[PDB]
């Protein structure tokens, strides 16, 4: 509504943040599980929740995190949930599936591709969902202009398919879910 569509667009129009290879173990925080560290002088505040909170007890090493923040501290540490992945095996690696934009509800309506890359092997739900309503954001006005109304399909060669509906936040649960960038067939988003 009124103040949730401001929320959207504050939260999906936020910087993020893919450090790499990452190695860490869970700590503690007050009750949740979290996964700290630092890369390029930014300090990372992981959380685990739901099924994969006790996921990483035990060092761990090679992992990918696609950060984007539920609230940034007063020393600007980045408390993000979920996004991680498991780096990239030694190879060259870019996935390029298909992403079409449009509005199929009415009698005037629009269809338009857009160029999306995809460097990582293995890519969290949480990624392609952040990246595709930021640039919703951008080129379409999502939340600024057009109604939140529609929702993102990313269909898997399997045939199986994540569906994403834009007038709600991803659930953190779903911030966990991973996929193989490979696999994904196409992408399509219908703006109601």
């Amino acid at each position: 509504r009124k103040y949730y569509i401001n929320m959207l667009h504050q939260y999906y129009s936020e910087e993020s943040f893919e450090p790499t290879n990452i190695s860490v173990k869970s700590e503690d925080y007050y009750g949740s599980n979290v996964l700290n560290f630092k890369q390029r002088n930014k300090a990372f505040k992981v959380f685990l929740l739901g099924d994969d909170k006790n996921k990483y007890k035990e060092k761990t090493h090679g992992l990918d995190v696609f950060a984007v923040p539920e609230l940034i501290d007063i020393k600007g540490g980045i408390y993000s949930v979920g996004g991680i992945t498991k780096k990239n095996v030694r190879s060259g690696f870019v996935s390029n599936p298909s992403l079409q934009v449009k509005k199929v509800d009415a009698k005037n309506g629009f269809s338009i591709n857009e160029l999306f890359f995809i460097q990582k092997e293995e890519v969290s739900l949480k990624e392609l969902d952040f990246k595709i309503r930021k640039l919703l954001i951008e080129k379409y006005r999502l939340y600024k202009g057009t109604s939140d109304k529609g929702r993102i399909v990313i269909n898997m060669k399997d045939e199986k398919k994540h569906e994403i509906d834009l007038s709600e936040k991803l659930s953190f649960e779903r911030m966990f879910d991973v996929m193989d960038s490979k696999q994904i067939k196409n992408i399509e988003v219908n703006l109601n």
